Order: C-alpha cells, then sequence, then structure tokens
C-alpha cells in the first residue's frame, strides 16, 4: 500500500556532494522516516501531503517544482499539485528562520553537538533565504544556486559550501549573516525566555531544535 | 545537436483525451519550428529562447516547470531554465489579450467559415484566462479538466473542448455568458479593422494571426 | 562511499502491486552487500565490483535487473558498464538443481515446521527459481509470477508460487510432491536433515543452508 | 492514440556525439512508418507488430527490452512486449543478411555519390554483425563504443563510425579487410539485377532498400 513513490533533494537535481539520497513514499494510514548514511526515506499519507501543498510548504513547492515521480498508482501527486497555493507572504517561514538562528548564535555555538548545531543554521539560511526568493517569485531550492541568487554574507558558508572551524569562528559568519540580512534578535535574553517566545510564535523547529540540544 | 528532451502538455499528465502527445528537444543554435503527426508534436527551443521563456514569467514555461518530465538532460540545461524562473504577480497582459480575442470572436467569428479554427481559439482565450488567473492566485493549473473545476465560471467545460457540434446561435450565447462572469469588458473597437489596429497597437500576435486566418497555440 | 547510482526493481519496477515490497537497488562504493527494510519497502546495497559480478556471472538476479529494472539515476555508468558485463547462459542446471534441492528438504522436513508462513515462501522461491532458470534457457526473460505460471505450468504452479490462499499441511505436501513429479525431479542422495546440510554445503545452496538454519544476505523477492 | 512511448537508442544509453534521438510510439491500426529530422527519429508501430518482433528475437526488440527507457504505457504494451521476447541461439538469418549487404557495398555501392548513406549502411552491416554474434554467446551489446571492444576484427572502431572523411579507397580497403577478417564469402551474384533477386529471395528488407536508395538503434 505504497501509492506513490517519488526522488527528491539533491538527487533530483542531479547533486552528489555533502549529499543524501532523499525519496518520498506515499502511504495510506501512516510520518516517519527511516534512513541511513546516504539515504533517507520519508513515509507521508495522501491528507498530510495534500495539505502542505494547501498550506504553501517550502517542502511542497520542492515537490512539485523538483520532485520526480518514480510511480504513483493513485494520482495523489497530480491532486497534490492542484491543492498547491504558493503564498505571496512567507513572513512567518522567514521569522520563524531568523529567531532560531538567533538562538544558535546566542546559546549553541559551544553546545556539544557541532554538528546538530551546524544543521540546524543551515536550515535557518536556507529557510530565509528560500522563503525570500518565493516572496520574489523564483524558486530556489539548490545550495549552490542560493548563494548566487540570495548575496548576503557568508550564505555559502552556512550552508555547509565551504566546514570544520572552531567557535569563534562560526559565531561571527552567523553574526555577519544576520547582519547582512538587517535581523534583529527577538525581545529575549534567557534561553527560557527563547522557549516561550518559540511557543508564542509557534515555532516548531526552535523548539525541536532548543530542546534537541539538551536539507531537500 | 539535442541536448535535452522534456514530455509535457496532456501526456506528462497523464491524460490521453484531443491527447496530443508532446516533446520538447532543446537543441542549440536552432531556431524555435515544431514537426508535428496527428498525434505528436515535437517542439524545438535553443537554451537562450527557453531561459527568456522563464524569465519572461510565461505561462508554457510554469507548465514546463512544474509539470514536465525530464526524459534527458545532458548539459543542465533544464535545471538552468528552473532557476531563471520568475513567476510573475500580475498576468494581466495575457488576460487582455485572451479577453480581447474573445470578443473579436463573439462578434464577428461565430458565422465565419472555419468553425473549428474559431473553437480553437475560444478554447485557447478560455485556458489562457483561466490558467493566468490562476496563476495569479499562487496556483499551478493547467489540465483543461482542472480548468473548468478550479476556475469555475460560466460554460468553461463547455468552451475548452470539454464536449462539441453546438450551432452558432448556442455557442456565441456561451462566449457572452462567460465574458459576462468574469466581468469582461469589450475594448473600445466596433469594426473588424478596428480590432486589428487594436490588435497591433496592444501586439496581440495571436489575435492578429486568428483574424487573418479567418479569411479567403496549442493546448499544453 | 557515496551512492553511485540507484534503481527500482522487483514488483514494482513491473508495475505489479501486491503482498509484494518496493524494492530498490542502491549502489555505493566499499560497503558489504547489505539490506534494510520495511514491511513495505526493501532497500538493497551492492557495490560496483559485486554488481558487474552477477553480470559476469549472469546470475537470475542480473538478469532481471537488465531487463526489467527501472533506473532512478546513474551517476557513474556502473548500469550501463553492469549490462555490458552480462553474459546470459546457455545452461542454469546449477541454479534449476538449488531449487530442486531445496524442496526436497522442505517436503521431508519443512511442511510440519511452525514456522509455516517462511517454508511456503521458500517453497514458492524453489518453485520461481526453477521456472525463470527454465525459461531462460529457453531464451525468455520472466520473472513475474503471473507470467511464470502461464510460461512454465507444470503442476500447481499458480498455488505453489501465491496465486491463491490457506490449506492443511496434507494438501501442501501434496501439491509440492505433484510439482516435483511433474518436472521429474527426484531427490538428491541423502536422507538425514545433517546429510540436506553436508549436501548443500558441498553444492554450494546458500538459500538450501540459510533456509535450513532459518527453520531451527538473505534471498530477497524481485 | 499512441499507447506507449519508448526512448531507444544512444540516448536511451545515455550517448551523444552524431546517431539521432529515437523514440518509439506505439499506436494501434496503423501500419509502420517512421517521421525523421536531422536529429530525431520518431518510429510508430502497432502493438502486434512489436510483439511479433519480440517473438521473432529480432535484434532491435532485443534492444528495447534491455535498453530502452518507457517514457510512458498505458495498456502495459510493453510488459506484454518483454513476456513475448524470445531470445535466439542462432542469428545466422540476420549475420547473413549483414555480410551479403556488405559484398553489395563493397562492390557496388562505394561509388555511389551518397556517401554519408553509404558509411551509415556500412555501419549498420558492421553492427549486425557484431550484434548478433555477441548476442548468440549470451552477451547483450548494442553500444558501438562497446561493440569494437567486445567484437574485435580488423577494422571495426573505423566501419562503424568511431574515426570521418577518408576517401572511396581507403574506405573500401577496410570493409575488404573487415570481411577478409571474418572469413565471409562473396555471394554468388555478379550483377546488380542479380543483388535485387538475391536480396528478394533472402529476404534481405534493408539490403533492397539500400541498394533502391543507391543505385539505427
Amino acid at each position: 500500500s505504497i501509492e506513490a513513490l517519488m526522488l527528491f533533494g539533491s538527487a533530483a537535481r542531479g547533486e552528489s556532494d555533502k549529499s543524501a539520497v532523499a525519496l518520498l513514499a506515499v502511504t495510506s494510514g501512516v510520518p516517519f522516516s527511516k534512513k541511513t548514511e546516504q539515504t533517507e526515506l520519508q513515509f507521508l499519507n495522501p491528507e498530510e501531503l495534500l495539505r502542505s501543498a494547501s498550506d504553501g510548504d517550502l517542502f511542497a513547492i520542492h515537490l512539485a517544482f523538483e520532485g520526480k515521480i518514480i510511480f504513483d498508482t493513485t494520482g495523489v501527486f497530480t491532486r497534490f499539485k492542484e491543492r498547491l497555493v504558493i503564498r505571496k507572504d512567507y513572513g512567518r517561514e522567514i521569522k520563524w528562520g531568523n529567531d532560531l538562528a538567533w538562538y544558535l548564535l546566542d546559546f549553541g555555538m559551544n553546545a556539544e553537538n557541532t554538528t546538530l548545531v551546524n544543521k540546524r543554521i543551515a536550515w535557518c539560511v536556507r529557510t530565509i533565504a528560500i522563503a525570500r526568493l518565493v516572496e520574489s517569485g523564483k524558486i530556489i531550492f539548490s545550495p549552490r544556486a542560493l548563494a548566487k541568487e540570495f548575496p548576503r554574507k557568508h550564505v555559502s558558508d552556512l550552508i555547509g559550501l565551504r566546514s570544520d572551524e572552531d567557535s569563534q569562528t562560526r559565531k561571527r559568519r552567523l553574526a555577519g549573516f544576520l547582519d547582512s540580512i538587517d535581523s534583529s534578535r527577538p525581545s529575549v535574553s534567557s534561553e527560557q525566555e527563547y522557549v516561550s517566545h518559540f511557543e508564542r510564535t509557534e515555532n516548531r523547529v526552535g523548539l525541536q531544535t532548543l530542546h534537541g540540544l539538551k536539507p531537500y
């Protein structure tokens, strides 16, 4: 009862660096994912997949724009694309990525799990860049393209294109990026105030990341 | 030579209905042309023209990006094409072209001898308006079946060829009801000659071609 | 090592739905052959040397990959080198004897095992293997169980490959013996269970050894 | 109505050079025909003829089954096609067709004005012989690059287009060297009209089309 299968992410674009071969299996009933060192198999049911198109999620836009359908026995990917509404305002997603970037600058740069911190920083930077580009009417997901289409300080370094520095250097790059996009910290200081801010603004990835410390 | 090849149109969506199998060959240097049989359309573009259609945000380029099935691409030209796409907020230029031609056909085309071309061009006008309005609202709809559902205006289904042999009286009132249901206004013209010069001033190529086709743009 | 190439195979590559699992072959340098499964997906890994070796050996799995696999991507050309290495043999007697010999062990010691679904699965593997190998010897490229039953219409093949049902242990053993009779099969010169083990070892019947020890690097359906 | 579509030939192998982009369209009721531009070939067959080529074990059907990329298939006809394939043990008929046409081209065709067509037909003869011999040995090779390695007879890589603006006597010496190296024998013919009747009696369809046009996958 896997009714449809799609290649997405870097392999869909024909990229090979970094990345991770990503496949989306559409199956009724059951949203988990099983991954190895270089593979990732995501499962979604049709209601969830269509909901992400209805909501205009950046991930849905990527699937519609770059996903390669391997098979589809039910037409669920046709219905997915017919439900897609690309929004004109991604300010909510942009603010989520801005706010989490400040959290990581303020509290994450000496964390034990450096790999997770670097990956979430990359997510913040990609999210801001993709969403800003969607607002201007362009559909860019490739990290190489993002650095050229969203020219801001250290974008290439931060989304992993250029990655084994020390804490001071990583923090300065992230601060230079945030200054370059004229970003300002939310009205918080402590980690606990970041938690409350993430809750009020319903920043799910911020909350997942903050507690986790305790790409396509 | 042929750098890349893409299935587009109805066969790219798995539709076999009026089912023209359409393939886009990207070939360096060559002018844009097409070789077509009863059931196939093989269209040739060079990379510069393909990328320009993306830069321009052409409806056809949006279709290729969101529905085209890449068969092969030896140069990455379809990646560069998608990175050049700029979807506009305002498709009023295309909408007015289809609107303006629709009024021409209403006024002068419904008694024309070439009934087939008239009905084909009416369907182009309606599909163009429907697709453009849906793109303005953030959607990626191109299937004629979906256009009728997603752009639920008067007589859309009949006017884009979803059955097909109605007389001249009936076809004219359907077109009139559609234009009314989208709050369309006839351009400031009356005679056929005034349409010609209006079509020329507004650079309505399809309008001029159609008008100068009824005397003496295929769906994707 | 990185994933050079990815191929859809098995029932999903044939457009056949069910139960069946979606099977995918990932080619990656360095790693030993291993699989990663869910209820409905099977992800197999091979390095290029092992993939090319199966082509050079004319393995039935390699023939299936070459004639039915759907390449999802291939950044190194490894699947072309694979196809250029395939040598389809005239004689699959060795594969046929493997399926024959495991069938006789199952007939003799497996029909009352508690793990009945594994026994039925391995019976189906024996029949499919014999059918596929005989058809390849005659120049055909058949792997779909539906088509196997029509192209290799020996006794009870449809039922023994799972194209129906479940019934009692008696009828199952009767069906299996009748299929072995219809292909003029003779039991190998063994009697006890350890004699089957030694015979599987001498003949290098990897699936026979895996099955026998499994009833008290596995074969994957395609 | 086109019920299925398949990419074949060099493009299906991800091979470029110049070799056209080739697509096979399956549509019912029509007789076989093709539409060609300089760089595309669009071949039309009905299901019955496609299935028949598989039952006959034609080299073209082997290539479609082994290397063709299905673009769409609304009826399952490519499945029934592959179930009908019987790969033969003996490709002597096809080998003799390629040998015989090679002798015609050597003895009568090298002087045709349409040198481009002659070189293409020579390459067809050499590829057909090599492919058929390899299939007899259980190998499924269609790529010209690989045919030259796996069937290394005299001048093979030259003759299948991997080297070509050579004059007529040079190309002629190469073809003669190839035929001698595979111990080929001229048919017992001594004129164009005798070649026509020989091609007819041996049912050498490509031979007859070549001769008449003078006088891929």
